[PDB]
């Protein structure tokens, strides 16, 4: 029983851009563009403050009476052993994402630094990397992951977002004003932000093949795109995303473990301590970084860099935040934060440590991968300053292609799943559907900007995330009162002021 | 009732500092000012790191097991509603400046900057303001509010500064040495208190005035304005079913209310919103080092900006820990000491992070795009110079004025109140007549300080200040063991204490 | 007993390095310390990523239910209680470091200045200072101190070392591969360790009597050095016997706080009360930007600095961790897990502190006039050179050596306590005969370091030592689990965690009771 209250309006506004976007006038589209300054002159703030606040939230529910709380029935054990449920967290930190921004990002930092330091700047480019990568995003996750892994498991009630909002709204059949329009968000959002991952995923691919065959077409988008949006079709009878989960983190680690010893061993060694140590110390410093520091000039940065990944983040909260529900099932509020946070933040401070750390040591010798500045190149021309790193590159090529897929998948279940009721039983051929039209809003995008794809690409999808963004912030109060009201936290309120009273009478 | 022992060191020594600073001596009380610089020397790490030990006392208090436990009879209902705190939070700790400081402080930092830094620096030039106006004033009052109201409001002693020292003194035995000196001190911080709350509502008009009618205040303004406010305040203290201190307060929150939301939304509003993540991280990530900004930092050079700022802040704080502490409980019976910790921390910090962003925030905002507002450079005409500077100026400009008169009668007799109530063996009702009569004696010397001829007075008050509870520093440190080596004394732990220990 | 196994590969690599040294190719030994900067470099990030770790790791035990545990069978009225703690704390752990270090750290850094900064910072001057000398340093010792303690006065067994690693390599089989090789590589980095201190004396001496005779080099006239202190030490010798020790506890109290209490009175008593809170505050503030301080940053440049400074302490202070917790160890009976850790930590550091507040104060605001104290750049020579500068220079300076002369005994003493203890098959027994003859292990090396046509054998001192225990890091590392996988088996906890199972699942058949029955009660109102 599909929602077609939800479904139709969804495909109104990802029609709306393909079709406005691409076919017709096409430079109008780049209008809407100029809504993104909007946004980040206006709303700007709220991602950078909300942003360090789910930060705390989470960590302090954690903290509190709460993270005791099964999630599942009461004094339910999780499904699969702690050592299974982590290494499925590596997995949901690893992707297209990293591949793009793991070498460009920390070095832009070093070339340029950052607004309120100079440049050329290990600790603070690192610490900055870190910043947008581990606790922040993380926190996010956990923020819409516990909703729903709580509400599913324990209250007992359909897996979509807005049946996280039941303690805040109606109820009484939650879904009038609201509720559709709660899931009609998520479901716009995350089309858009799988959009980035198979977008710049795609052109990373074709920035790769001037690695192979020699440069850069357009029609070329089109087919890269368009060969890998037929694989996720043909691999969508299985299940299949199982499969080649493991495909993706073996090439990954060959990436890795390559580039950790044939690179700046002790270099890359020495960055681990160093960027877990500038990532505290610049936390807070970083974490108040807006539009008025440095004086009145960091508002650009921001824009490109600071501000895209909270919207980037948020617009993927839906599609991780149910990855992470659906297998935490067991897991106590605590056991699943603190988990959430700390694993997938490890992998991202080796990763960025290794491919982005040695950007930094060869800029320090002279090498420089800068090529010609853009970073969807930055990674291979990385590569190719290091022995038989041309196969590495075929490689990376053939991972970025496997990962589209994967991502693809995934993606397109979550969008499926709440597309239809919640129902974890997933309909195969609604999720292609939402394959097909997200890949096409991710080609819509890398199309319709020219040189500049890769930048309207980070403004829609900044756009597209802006409304979400409120709904994530008040996902916090639903959750609290959600739990002030379980049977575990009421129960233990009544055995403190009994083991109060217990004292006042016998005295 | 009225304890004769204690007014009378008081009520002398008070008239005998006015007298050595009127009738041609006006000279001699300058050379006993800079007398001042000797404490900021050599008490000068005393401020910067107890200070900074009272923030994390209450916490580490607030986090413990003394959290829970409220204050009274147990479960004893509370009272007051939230709108209790913010009004007389701000009504009598501060107001009055912190409507010049609001502007001139986070103003001033960014175009000199603090030391150890550079200037035209946003981050820190709100961060310390930030530091100078949360945390630290609310723990060096948290930690009076708190001992207080627990040595009566749970014990029962009487409402006394020295009660509270109970635990360390001895049981009555509080009568000797260490007991009536407290009294004096905390009298004569009160009487200084608001002598200085009078003397800063005074420059303030000559400003205002300058707003609306100039003119250099040529006499007649001090008088004409003091004199109407003190007349103003006489009037709402004395009608018993009055009660100024719940109205005006409330009245305050209302226009400061309305001026803050003015110019939030026809000034630079996204400034100011931006300055809200803004000011929160870098107080956090600036707070551990102008936590320890000592005199020896940095190449010994700010010896002078800590005194002349963050110490001096300090020092005059600790004057206002009676009155201000001390009501925190006046008004306050039955919520838990953790929703009090919180109440006097959290909440406090919101309004003046809030504060400061806005205003001193849009200053800088006006800084940057060039279109200043410092001119000539007096704190006293800052807060105006932004205000004009923006459409519907010289009206709100009028509100501001009142404001300055707002809270002034409360922050006024509500701190003679407290008077009234620590000179009748801490009573928590007083007499009609000691409240407004103490509230006055300050008007006996602002009056024969300025017949000296012209005007070359008031400065003294403003560093006597420093000094006026340099000691009472210590006042507060023992009054941190006299809250722990007390609350161990308590039901749940003499229990356990008297057990198989 | 005496274990002839573990002792037999022990002296005869122990002077495998000390004949090999003074003898045979005596310039082959200076091959060494430039193969020190192939662990510094290649492992230096290994030195600072679980340094800092072990700072996180004891204090969540610490305010862990662990740190309820008590140290020994049950009760056990604390044994010696207060004050001899961190009287025995630096006297065996620091000692005469607190002085070869102390009153030049945070001068030295106030004039070249770390690196990611300029020179004149009295803030980093003392922050970088206390990051070696306080939190971190002490922490490496609560976890081999806690290892060791809990092993033997709580679970009741041997006081040997490599005891702690039985919750992980096997309880009473673990003993070949791992474990006697524990106990070999543990006297070695006690002999080194020891061995160190002591030629310091001397060192500093022959170049510290400049402030009051012997002009001379420095060669034949220390004969009379490290002949003599030793001589006048083993008395000790004629007898022990059991305990003390302690006769130089309340000493360097008296003497310390007595140098200490003269210049924090003479000196700029509010220049150093100002820093006072400048201290710590500082110190915060930098913390994790200093555990940050990698030979990448800043801009890969600083490699030769902390090489120089940080990696330089952390590698040692491994290589030191042995006695230092095995005679922390003891005295500790019947003080619990946290009492203990907040008593290594908190006071310990807490008084350095104040130590380079009072010292690298006035050795600063010195130069904030003109007055420098710097001598050519030698460490001992800045010791006496602000203390002459002060109404009776000659009066102190006299302590400042004769003191010096009884933490010589002190770590001596202490520490051959604790290598004797650890070749005896870890029993606590004073035994006279191992005391003394370890006591030698430097008159082959530490005398004939100078006996080398004059002078000139370093650092064939510092190289060995940091060389000698660089395993010794990866020991401490899997010491964490061994003391965590172990802590976590004592019945206190483990009737703990039960407790809470119970009360668990009992508290579920209460409720799910009631919504069975507020569930067929609701369905009786229709
Ligand atoms: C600026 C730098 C200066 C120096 C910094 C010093 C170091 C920082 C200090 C950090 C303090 C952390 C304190 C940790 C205490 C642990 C909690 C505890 O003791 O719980 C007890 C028992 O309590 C309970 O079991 C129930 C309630 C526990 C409450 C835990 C709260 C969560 C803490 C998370 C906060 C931070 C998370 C990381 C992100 C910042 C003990 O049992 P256990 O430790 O054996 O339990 C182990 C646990 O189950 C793991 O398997
Ligand atoms: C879970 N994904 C890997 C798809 C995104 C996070 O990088
Ligand atoms: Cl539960
Ligand atoms: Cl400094």
């Amino acid at each position: 029983s599909l929602n077609w209250s939800v479904i139709v309006p969804a495909l109104v506004i990802v029609l709306a851009t393909v079709v406005w976007g691409i076919g017709f006038k096409d430079s109008f589209t780049n209008f809407a563009s100029s809504a993104l300054s909007a946004v980040v002159d206006n709303l700007g703030w709220a991602f950078i403050l909300f942003g360090t606040v789910f930060v705390f939230f989470i960590v302090v529910i954690a903290a509190s009476k709460f993270g005791t709380i099964r999630l599942g029935r009461i004094d339910e054990a999780p499904e699969f052993r702690t050592v299974s449920w982590i290494s499925m967290m590596f997995a949901a930190g690893m992707g297209i994402d990293l591949m793009f921004y793991g070498t460009t990002e920390p070095l832009t930092f070093y070339r340029n630094g950052v607004p309120g330091h100079d440049e050329h700047n290990v600790g603070v480019a690192m610490s900055t990397t870190m910043f947008h990568w581990t606790l922040h995003p993380w926190a996010i996750y956990a923020i819409v992951g516990l909703a729903i892994a709580y509400s599913t498991f324990r209250v007992g009630r359909k897996q979509l977002l807005s049946s996280a909002f039941v303690p805040l709204i109606g109820e009484k059949g939650a879904e009038g004003w609201l509720g559709k329009l709660i899931d009609i968000l998520a479901i716009i959002a995350t089309v858009f932000g799988t959009a980035c991952s198979l977008g710049l995923g795609a052109l990373q691919i074709g920035a790769g093949l001037s690695a192979a065959n020699i440069d850069p077409s357009d029609w070329t988008i089109v087919g890269i795109v368009s060969v890998l949006t037929l694989a996720f079709i043909f691999s969508a009878i299985s299940k299949g995303i199982q499969y080649l989960s493991n495909a993706n983190m073996v090439l990954a680690a060959l990436l890795a473990i390559f580039v950790f010893v044939v690179g700046p061993t002790v270099s890359i060694l020495n960055l681990l301590p160093g960027s877990i140590g500038n990532y505290l110390s610049n936390f807070f410093q970083m974490a108040g970084r807006t539009a008025m520091s440095a004086d009145g000039t960091a508002g650009e940065w921001l824009g490109s860099w600071t501000i895209f990944y909270w919207a980037w983040w948020i617009s993927w909260s839906p599609f991780v935040g149910m990855f992470l529900a659906r297998i935490s099932r067991g897991r106590s509020i605590r056991e699943f934060i603190l988990g959430v946070l700390l694993v997938p933040a490890g992998v991202s401070t080796v990763w960025f440590s290794i491919f982005g750390g040695t950007a930094i040591v060869f800029e320090q010798n002279g090498e420089s991968i800068w090529g010609d500045g853009a970073a969807e190149e930055q990674l291979f021309g990385l590569l190719h300053a290091l022995p038989g790193g041309q196969i590495m590159g075929i490689i990376a090529m053939i991972l970025l292609g496997t990962f589209f897929i994967t991502s693809a998948d995934s993606a397109s279940t979550v969008m499926g799943t709440m597309s239809q009721h919640g129902q974890l039983e997933a309909n195969k051929w609604v999720t292609a559907a939402w394959g097909v039209a997200t890949a096409a809003i991710g080609l819509t995008l890398l199309l319709s900007g020219g040189d500049n794809a890769l930048s309207n690409l980070q403004n829609v999808t900044i756009v597209a995330a802006t409304p979400f963004l409120f709904v994530v912030i008040g996902l916090m109060f639903a959750l609290v009162k959600d739990l002030s009201n379980d049977v575990i936290y009421l129960e233990y309120r009544e055995q403190q002021r009994f083991n109060a009273r217990l004292a006042r009478e016998r005295r």
